[PDB]
Formats: C-alpha cells, sequence, structure tokens
C-alpha cells in the first residue's frame, strides 16, 4: 500500500505544520519551514501541497520579503516535482476578522477582506493552482441580533460575484470551491453544510465558476451522512475538491487522520469517489495530535495515504465480487437505476397495474435483503471473505 | 394573548389526533373523529386544518366510503368557517413503503407512490389548498450499499418533475413544498436539511413551482440554527410554508408544542417571520405528550398559539425600543445592510484605503458591542425592561 | 467464524421477534412464536435466549394460559439445549406505565409495578436466570415541573431496596443489573448513563446485589465512549451483563446489528472484554431492520455473532504482535500501570526530582508515539499486516 | 435586579481575563492585571474571585516574584472586601501535560502534577478557600490503545487519595470538587459526566472529602439534562460547588454568559438550587466573546448576575402561585413524595389492591395534566401571568 504521485494525494502546509496550540494549551512542536514540509511530503509519496496566504508569507510582510519567501518555495517545488493544485485565503486568524471577512458588520473590513483575497488569487495562478478554496470560518454569530442573515447573504453573494468578475476579467483558468462548516469558531457559521453551499451557489451571477469543497469531519459535526452529501454534490456536478480526515461524532472539529473516526463511512466514501471517477486531488486537512513529536507527525501523514489505499482495494474487491453483484440484484439496485415512468405521465395515469390493480400486500411482503448485502460489505472491509 | 383566525394558525389532523403510540408503547388515547377535531380547533381560535390523505380517508376505502368521509369533513368546515390551506400524502405508514415511495428500489412501488399522490392533489385542490407538502420520511437507508444516492436523486427529480407536469396540465393553482428531515424513521433521510432541499429544487424542470416546508425540530435534530436556515429560505424566495414545534437538542423527533424546547430560538424565529412579512400559515406539527388525556391535548394546542403571540409581542417591543435601535447602530447592523463595493471592482482595486493604507490594528480594536445588544434582547424576552 | 454455545451468545426474544412497527409505520413481519425463535437461534449456534415477562406470557393471561405458555417454552429449551441466563420486566408498553413504573407519580401504579416485577423474578429463577435486568424506559419527564428528581430517586431506591429484600428473604441466587439510557421514549430518562447508574447503586441498602447492563447504542446516544464506560464498570466490579448492538451517532435508538455503527469502537470493546476476562453472556439487543423479511432476520442475527468473532480474532492478533508490544512500551503503557507514588506521600514531598529539579522542557519534548500505535491497530483490524 | 455580595456571585480570574485566543485566531484583548479584575468585579457587585495557580503566579516564577504577586493580590482583596472561596490547579496548559497530569503515561509527569497541586493547596488555604476544584482536562485519549482506562482510574484514585492524605495530615479545612467534562481538549475525557464522577468518588479512601463541581455547558455537551444531574448530586449530598454558564447544544465548549444557551434549563436550574437551599457560591465559568472590547467584557459579566436574579424572581413567583400549587397536586407531585410501600414488603405482597384487583385500565386513563403545568411555568418565566 505504497503511495505514488499518480494517486494525487495532497496536504495543506498548515496540517503537518500545526504546532499543537489548542483552546487550552500552548504549542508542543516548533514551527516547520514550508520548504522542509515540501521535501518530507515528497519523500512520503505525496503529489502536492496547498497553502493559505499567511502560511507561506507571514502576515505583514514587505513585497521584498514576500518575493524571497515565494522564490524559496518555488525552488523546493522544482527540486521535488511537487505541485500546488489548490490555494486559499486566511480570513480567520487576525483579530481584524473577529466578526468575519466577507460578512463582517464593518464595511471597511469587508473591503480589506476582498483585497487580501484577490492578491492571493494572483499568487495561486502563478504557482499553477486550479482551485481556490474559501472557508468562511468567521462568517456567523454567537447571538441572534448580531447578524441579519439575509443582509449577510447579500454581502456574501456580492463578495463572490466580485471575485468571479475579477478572475473573468483577468482571463484566469481557476475555479472557486466553498468549504462549509456548521460551527466553530463561531457559534453558528453561515452556509453550514454542503446543501446550504450548493443552494447558495445557484444564486450567484456565474454559478458555473463555483463548486464545493466538503470536509469529512465538518458534515459529521452535524451528524450528517458524508457519503450521501458527496453523492448530492456529484449529482449536481459541483464536487471540485474534497478534504479528507476523521471525526468521532458531534463535538469539536477533531481533524484526525483519514480513516480514523467513522471507519465504515470512510469505506463508503472511497467506494463512491472511485466508482464515480472523481479525478481531483485527494486532499488531507488533518492535524497530527499534539501528543506527537515530529516522528509522529510523519507517521500520521503516511497513515492518511495508507488508509485510503487499503479502503480503495477493499471497495474494489467488494464491487467485483460476483456474489455481491448477485446480492445487488437481489436488493433491486438495478431497478433503482431504471426510470420510474419513461412511458410518460399520461401512460402512468392510464396504467391500472400502477394503482387500481396493484397488489400492495404482495409488494409489501418482499424483503429488501439489505442485511445480507451489508454483511458482505463488512466481510470485504475486514478482509474476511 | 387570545388567538383569532386573522393570526392564520393551523393544525394537522394528525397532531391533536395522535393516539400516543410510540416505539415502546401502545396508544393512550382513543382515536378522534376528524369532524370533532375541526370543531374543537375552531373553538380555540385556529384558522384551519391540514391532512394526509390517510388521516381523512382510511387506507383502502371504496370510492363510496371516500365520498362520505369527504362530505362529512366539508360540512364541518362550512359549519365552522375553518379553511384547508395545505395537504400532503402519507407515503410512510403502510408496509409497502418500507424502502420509500418516490425512491423505493422497486419500480412498481415508485409508480404506485406517484398515483397515490396525484389522487390526493385532486382532493386538495377541491378543498382549496394552496400548498401541497411532500415529506419523504422513508426515502433513505440504514446501510451504505442499499441505496445509490445518485440514482435515488434521479428518481426523486423524475417524480417531482412528473407532479409539476400534472398540476401544469390540469391548470391547478397549487405549489409544492419539500419538508426536510435528517433522520428517523430511516437511518439517514435524503435531502436532510433546508439547504439540501433548496439545492435540489434548482435542478427541477420548473423550479418556480417548488419551495420548502422547514420544521423547527427537524433542523435542530442536526444541531443547526433554525432562524438562520429560515433566513436563507426567505433570501432565496422559497419559504412557502412552515411547521412550528419544539425540540430539546439532538435526539429523536420530539414534536413538543411550539415554545417548548429552545425558547430563545423561538423568539428569534418569530422576530424574523414578523419582520420579513411572512404571510403564510403558522402551522403546528406537534404531538401532545402521551401522558395527557384529551383535556391535556387541547391545553397543549392552545399553548402553541399563546406562545407565538407572547413572542410576537416581545420581539415587536424589542425592535421598537429606541435603546435597541441605538444599540443596533452601535454594533453596525446598519453597515451590514450597505453594499461592500457599489463603486465596482476597479474602484475597489484602486482604493488605497481598502488595503495599502488600511489601519488593521485600529479596526481590530473596535468592539462589536454584541453582548450588550443580546442582553437587551434577553431583557425584552423576559419582560424585564 | 462459526459460533458455538461455548461463545455464550444470547438473544432477546423481542429482538428477532420485532415486528417492525416504528413511530411512523405499521408492522412489516408477522409475530414469531417464541418456540420457533428458540429453535432457529439454536440452529445458528446461539447459547441462550432472554425475555420480558410480556414477551413470553401475553399481558392479561390467566394462570392456566400462563402455565401452558411456560410449559411450551421449557419443552423448546429441553429440546435444543438452550439456556435462559437473564430476564427482565416490561414496565413500558402498557398505557398504565405512561409516567413510569417505579417512579410514576401515582402511588398505586408504583405498587403495581413492584408486584408485576416480583412475579417475574419467581419465573426467572425457575427457568435458571442468574441476572435480572431493569430498564426504566418510562422513568423520566418531558417537562421540568412534572418530576421532582430527588423524590423520584427516593422512590427508585425504595423500589430496588424492596426487590433486594425480596430475593434475600426467598434465598434466590440472582443479581440485578440496571440498564441506563439517556432518552427515548421519555424526553430525558433517569439514570441516563453508566456513570449515573453506578453512582446510584452505591446508595442502595445492599449494593453488592446490583450492577449495570450497559448497551453500546445507549451510551453512544450521549456521544460517550462506550469502551471507556465499560472499563469504569469493570474497574468498580459491576459489569454483570452487557447488551451488544450498533448505533450511528447521536439520534434515535437504532439497535443495528453488532458491528454496524461505530466499527472501531466495537473493536476496542471486544479487545477490552476479552483481555479483562469477562465471562458473562454476550447478549444482543438489536432489531433487524423493518426492510427485511424473515430470511433477513436470521441473516442479521448470524451477522451479530460473526462480527464478534472476527473482531475477537483481530484484537487477539493485535495484542500478540511483538511489534505492537514494543510500540506499547514506546508509548509508556507499561509506566501507566506502575504506581505514581508507592514510596508514599512524605517521600514524594521530599523528592527534589519530582519538582525542584524536574526538567519540564525535556519531559514535554518526548513524543507519545500514539499515532504509530493506532495505525498498527488499524492495520490489524483491517487485516493488512 | 442589582446584585449584592449577599448573593455570593463569584468569577474566575480566567473568565473576564480571557484574551480571546481560540483554535483559529489570535488574542483580541490585552491581558488583565488580576488586581484590576478584582476591583472591577467588586464594583459590579460580585462576592469573590477564583483562580488557577498559573492565573495568579505566572508559570516559572521564583519564590520572590511569587511572594510579590500574592501580596498585591491580597491587598486588592483587603481594599475591596472580595473573598476567595475556591481555587484550582492548571494541569492543562503547559506542554508537559499533553497526555494528562494525574493519568499521564509518564510516571515522572504524574509525580510533578501532584507536587504542583499540593503547592497550590497551601496557597488556597492561606487565602481562605473552602473548596479545591480539580478539572482533569488532559486526562483522556484520542485513540483506543493510548490509554488503558482501568490503569488510568487506578492512577486517578491514587492521586486523589494522596491529596486527601495531605490535607488530613496538615489539618486543613478544605474539600475537593471534581469537575467533569465529556470531551475537549482530549477526544474523550475520563470521568465525562456528573454520574461518572459521583461513582468514582465512592471508591476513594475518604469519600467524604470529595464532591462534584458540575458545569452547565459540560453536561449539555453530552446532551444531558443539567437540572436532572444536579438533583442527583444534591440527592447524594455531593454538590460542593457549581459552575454557571450557557451552551447551545452539542458542539465545542462555548462558555456563554449564564442565561444564554438553553434558557428554560437555566430557569429549572435556579428553581432547583433555590428550593433545595444550595448555599455555596454561584460561580460563573464563562468567556466574553472575542468580538467584544473591555466594555463588552464587563457588560457580559454583569449580565451573568442579572440573569440569575431575574430567573430567581420568576421561579419564586411560580412556586408561590396558588394556581401552580393546585396544578402540582393535579399532576400528583404530592404522591411522588410519599413512600411507595411504607407498609413493608410483606404487606405489599398481601395487598390485593396492588395487583389481583388493581384496575389497570382506570389508572391508565388518568391524564397527568403535565402540559397545563408546563404552560403555567412558561407564563411565569415570560412574565405573562
Ligand atoms: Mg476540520
Ligand atoms: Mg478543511
Ligand atoms: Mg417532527
Ligand atoms: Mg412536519
Ligand atoms: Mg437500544
Ligand atoms: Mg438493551
Ligand atoms: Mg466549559
Ligand atoms: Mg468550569
Amino acid at each position: 500500500y505504497q503511495p505514488t504521485p499518480e494517486d494525487r494525494f495532497t496536504f495543506g502546509l498548515w496540517t503537518v505544520g500545526w504546532q499543537g496550540r489548542d483552546p487550552f494549551g500552548d504549542a508542543t512542536r516548533r514551527a516547520l519551514d514550508p520548504v522542509e514540509s515540501v521535501r518530507r511530503l515528497a519523500e512520503l509519496g505525496a503529489h502536492g501541497v496547498t497553502f493559505h496566504d499567511d502560511d507561506l508569507i507571514p502576515f505583514g510582510s514587505s513585497d521584498s520579503e514576500r518575493e524571497e519567501h515565494v522564490k524559496r518555495f518555488r525552488q523546493a517545488l522544482d527540486d521535488t516535482g511537487m505541485k500546488v493544485p489548490m490555494a486559499t485565503t486566511n480570513l480567520f486568524t487576525h483579530p481584524v476578522f473577529k466578526d468575519g471577512g466577507f460578512t463582517a458588520n464593518d464595511r471597511d473590513v469587508r473591503r480589506y477582506a476582498l483585497r487580501k483575497t484577490i492578491r492571493n488569487i494572483d499568487l495561486a495562478v502563478e504557482l499553477g493552482a486550479e482551485t481556490y478554496v474559501a472557508w468562511g470560518g468567521r462568517e456567523g454569530a454567537e447571538s441572534g441580533g448580531a447578524k441579519d442573515v439575509r443582509d449577510a447573504l447579500d454581502r456574501m453573494k456580492e463578495a463572490f460575484d466580485l471575485l468571479g468578475e475579477y478572475v473573468t476579467s483577468q482571463g484566469y483558468d481557476i475555479r472557486f470551491a466553498i468549504e462549509p462548516k456548521p460551527n466553530e469558531p463561531r457559534g453558528d457559521i453561515l452556509l453550514p453544510t454542503v446543501g446550504h453551499a450548493l443552494a447558495f451557489i445557484e444564486r450567484l451571477e456565474r454559478p458555473e465558476l463555483y463548486g464545493v469543497n466538503p470536509e469529512v469531519g465538518h458534515e459529521q459535526m452535524a451528524g450528517l451522512n458524508f457519503p450521501h452529501g458527496i453523492a448530492q454534490a456529484l449529482w449536481a456536478g459541483k464536487l471540485f475538491h474534497i478534504d479528507l480526515n476523521g471525526q468521532n461524532g458531534i463535538k469539536y472539529d477533531q481533524d484526525l487522520r483519514f480513516g480514523a473516526g467513522d471507519l465504515r463511512a470512510a469505506f463508503w466514501l472511497v467506494d463512491l469517489l472511485e466508482s464515480a471517477g472523481y479525478s481531483g486531488p485527494r486532499h488531507f486537512d488533518f492535524k497530527p495530535p499534539r501528543t506527537e513529536d515530529f516522528d509522529g507527525v510523519w507517521a500520521s501523514a503516511a497513515g492518511c495515504m495508507r488508509n485510503y489505499l487499503i479502503l480503495k482495494e477493499r471497495a474494489a474487491a467488494f464491487r467485483a465480487d460476483p456474489e455481491v453483484q448477485e446480492a445487488l440484484r437481489a436488493s433491486r439496485l438495478d431497478e433503482l437505476a431504471r426510470p420510474t415512468a419513461a412511458d410518460g405521465l399520461q401512460a402512468l395515469l392510464d396504467d391500472r397495474s400502477a394503482f387500481e390493480e396493484f397488489d400492495v400486500d404482495a409488494a409489501a411482503a418482499r424483503g429488501m435483503a439489505f442485511e445480507r448485502l451489508d454483511q458482505l460489505a463488512m466481510d470485504h472491509l475486514l478482509g474476511a471473505r
């Protein structure tokens, strides 16, 4: 189960470089030079890295220091063959963003947020990124009167519409992906799930430029089924990027390594991504636990990729098993794929077998055979077939 | 705080008529004749009632018995002045629906589901309903292999598109509202939140015919902020109907009377509905607890309306208080309503006050004054000003 | 992975015999004769069965009918070799129990609850049960004023103290196990977790007669770590019985087959039960999904046992792996088992290496190596070592 | 609703002094001198303050600097009349504690934890504290193999038993209170709820020295009913201290001001504390939101006390209302307080009215009248009677 760059595994600089500071404790690890993270991830078989503007260029840098930080980074990329497929803005750390960026109540902050974002879109295009992620971690409220949500959504649409005008006017080949999260660090965050983000995109001026960047742990913080939400994003044609990690239920955002947390959900997720032919990056947004030293950091990151590749093998064996294909027919998954009424509305209304003569008791007696199918899936996951 | 029909309070027949059967216990109350429910609710000041087909006409009724049940119902409506603004289909109780209606794996069940729905649309139009609700309570799964969600969404779109063709071809003045719910009775239900439903509607053939029917308790079963989701539905122009009740956190669907459960959320909800000028029914989908006899049933229903009217008074006093209007300005809610960049993209790029000369430390030091505002809201809710 | 009675797998009659009635739907399967359930479970390799009084003897049976139902049951046990290790009372289904049994507000109901329980203790002893389970599913409230919890706990202690006096006076060799659950069917249930039950037992007159019967899904309905709670029950010497099943997070009580739901938690649970030498029954309190026919029922029950035996094999391989034993030492699990201060309090106070000369920065720099250990556990679970 | 020191309102130094650093953002407020916090809280009508050792004496202080920090603090207390009723240890911030203090896997860390705690017990007694709180925020795990929970509980008992030996040998008049929390910052924390803590105390060598310090938000992070857990702690005689704040459901620990979050739960909590005659401090463990400047900090703290006093008035009016006292009898709260079987076990067995002649259908038909009672409670809370 050894990864190669063909597998398109990517990591955020902020993931392996997380120093371990949490709401109740100081950092437990020293800071990582971005150049060393690139080389260590290349050694592990990763395909590329991603960054916030403030991960790469420390906040408040002159254009000279900025130039030097980028040149060092590009030289590490050229030395290793690593790519940069995605980039994003930090609109959450600095105190100025304490009430949001695009939806801050203060107008001057909203304008500064847009200028800070545009500057990093230029940098992302230069380094070759195809997707620009927006996570509005501070867009939200702790109390009901602080934020008129209809006005906030107006301001959110205005900001994204302006970004789309910018990339259109410059001729950039880059697309945006909105990353939802239901809460933390705000009490409630705007666009809290995949569904709310998908709905919001359809109200933008150029909806075709925008998709979603769902994260495993974020939908599970609302107790939702992550493979189900990913299917809906694929069904709408909007899965532009994905963030893989692990989460143990409804609580603070844990960002465990992929495969930890809900293991069966990770299996069904890989099954879906591989059978639907998702061809984007397999990006890990995780945090090595602050119990770990740097040896633990790299073991945790290697484990992300290993677990994807074991699950990929097991799901492929599951779908190729003739006994499984036979069980899928026994449960009528084949009938689910067939149109309900390709004969049209009038034919349906005139069909007495659809109502007047339908034997409801005979249909109700047919078992679905779902438990035998699920135990075959369990046996395959566990390598017990 | 006495209700009048001008307040447009409505109840489902299945609410006051719930016999108290739950997953672990037998019924504690006898069944109610729909005609008696109509008269008792009219006496309490309700505006109207709603029904599932199987609430009004017992499943498996001949057209003769069906005719007699409807005539008795209409005579009770004419006797009392009660209206019927909404109707819906029961696609969840009969065993035939154990794997869903519109997205059942069995094709013949999906066809029967559509025929059963269309028959009740005709009845709803006859009784004057303006909204037809669809709650897909059995559309979902307990295990991952049982349901290909992309195929299921294809089948869901096909069913709703067919219903829209039917009402268009008949010339009916009726609109559809999709009611989301994240789980129960299935392990996960398709279109689990307001956001997923809003996103799905935009993929239908005639999106203008469809909106949402959110329920307080359902969004709170995912730990989401219900007033926030309602603002997004209003922002999209899709709040066609609403179900009011109470829920104590993330657990089974409690359907407590409105005002119980999360009291502060109910205050912010009423504040939003009244300030946005929602003019549809205030519908209660609740269950009087099975501890109660029929006297408790009617006290519980009266309490639904009372609590709405107390909250309406307190939110109106809150917004009219000059000290509150002054605090809203202190927190810059007025600036949130103003465009970020009505001067356009180029002017923003050239504005040095938006970036090169923006004083980030001075802006960051400005407090938002949100806690004083929220304590004014608390004082108003509690009648302590 | 074939079960034998040596594995001590047991099932409730109400589990495989669940007819599929849920809060929103009618039954999907016919009722099972208890005698047929016994024979079909014996065929699958189960060790025994358990029952509520009302599962075996239908409520309101004369002593003659009661005698005949028991004789038929005993003949099925003698025919198959199946044992009855546990029994319990139904104090939740009949309407009389709508406000509880032992803590109902009505005194006459509380007295009836105790008489109904005592009658079934006699029957349990006759059939050879060693443990008598009490699940107070109706002890609780939906509203705050309905139940003074201090008075309710007084009444709960009085009821259990009376049961202990009864079994002591009769000379029965039977012990009680309290089964906690946080909610459903009441809004909040008294003694909602393992911890609350363990605390309550220590206030009884004869605490040595009482232990806990934890259920996987119930602690997970509060988002708690089930293996952690089981360790605390074992640490106190109170794990008298256990209910195995599966649950997908914080929501209604799903009662999935064991191994579904949180798979990694099931692995750590089996690891704990086997390494601590738990010798009681492995009891399954699950519900075959109502999508299933009777063939699905038996496949679901067989899957319960299969999944325990696969997990038992993987956890045993994990603990026997020298590379794992070496990693456990690397993470200092051996030091966790050694006393902090066997040298006593005075020696600790005088030990300058414990404070005045303790190198806090050197200790803080030591990584815990927990991620490498957990990936070894993952590899073992998945059969990838 | 103006507070006076007679109301015994206390605040942690770390509450109003929280600088606003969270997992995703830098501090938004400058640090507060503890002496200024004391004077500003005295001005607001608080009774006293509490502290962690590291709040008052910065970590790594020489005995000279330590002496000066304490003298400045004592002079502020003498100047204002403020008391110090409780103190606690910081065993969570420094990196050395990344795997716990009392249950760290490393033995030398566990010894250092005990020495650090004992030093602050001496200081607490000097300043007059009656209660010493222990919150084991780092005692726990993110993965299953990292922590044998039975060994960890052995180590936890050993540490607390040693602290009890220390205070006994010194003749201190101080008691310990264990503060539970289910998760954050560890993935799962040991002793996660009030119940688990109460159970653990009964296994200590001197159980009478130990009680619980429950926090509103912590039990609500497990979706539990906080007034119910407080009743159980009072019933066991173990409510030594209490932490008041607000929390909006199952998510990260919000620490909102008291009265925000679940408002009805706060009403029932105050009703319980006042009717049971709790005489300890009303301590607020809250965080002013990082949106606020220092004016917002003090408004948030004043709001804590105001909201307690409004709720105290409303609950007292509720219990004194004759119409409520009559409704309590209608719901048989009086019968709940009467013994089930003061006539003893034999009399119960011989009582034919308790079983053979009990009219189960007549009892089942009696409504509990709980909804009318709860609407009276709602009317009183809202000031609408
Ligand atoms: Mg995350
Ligand atoms: Mg992410
Ligand atoms: Mg509901
Ligand atoms: Mg509803
Ligand atoms: Mg259960
Ligand atoms: Mg059970
Ligand atoms: Mg807290
Ligand atoms: Mg606290």
